[PDB]
């Protein structure tokens, strides 16, 4: 699913991650336009033999089981490709985890490199929450 911007935000504030750990909705929907431009279905290899699922590019390496990333966990207990699913459930409840490791946000490098510091309400702006 290609998610339209105000319909994620509707999504990620339903499953309650509007100032979940501190962070505003709009930082949020910010790390998905640059991790994911809203695809759901969105894959990124890292250069570790990781890869990065779904919305939120949540990292095998960690989080979800892909069975191909030696050494890694799932912290999510989830195959990483639920994290692809039309429905972003499975993103939100593992984000909520990535997010309390005691780095909040930094620990997706979009975020920090892109919407770290700036007008982060822009992205929630004309939308009906
Ligand atoms: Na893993």
């Amino acid at each position: 699913k290609v998610f339209g911007r105000c319909e994620l935000a509707a999504a990620m504030k339903r499953h309650g991650l509007d100032n979940y750990r501190g962070y505003s909705l709009g930082n949020w929907v910010c790390a998905a336009k640059f991790e994911s431009n809203f695809n759901t279905q969105a894959t990124n290899r890292n250069t570790d033999g990781s890869t990065d699922y779904g919305i939120l590019q949540i990292n095998s390496r960690w989080w979800c089981n892909d069975g191909r990333t030696p050494g890694s966990r799932n912290l999510c207990n989830i195959p990483c490709s639920a994290l692809l699913s039309s429905d972003i459930t499975a993103s939100v409840n593992c984000a909520k985890k990535i997010v309390s490791d005691g780095n909040g946000m930094n620990a997706w490098v979009a975020w920090r490199n892109r919407c770290k510091g700036t007008d982060v309400q822009a992205w929630i702006r004309g939308c009906r929450l």
